[PDB]
């Protein structure tokens, strides 16, 4: 699931 790896890393300031 590398959507969510994208998704949190877009979380990430």
């Amino acid at each position: 699931d590398p959507q969510h790896l994208r998704k949190l890393l877009q979380a990430a300031r």
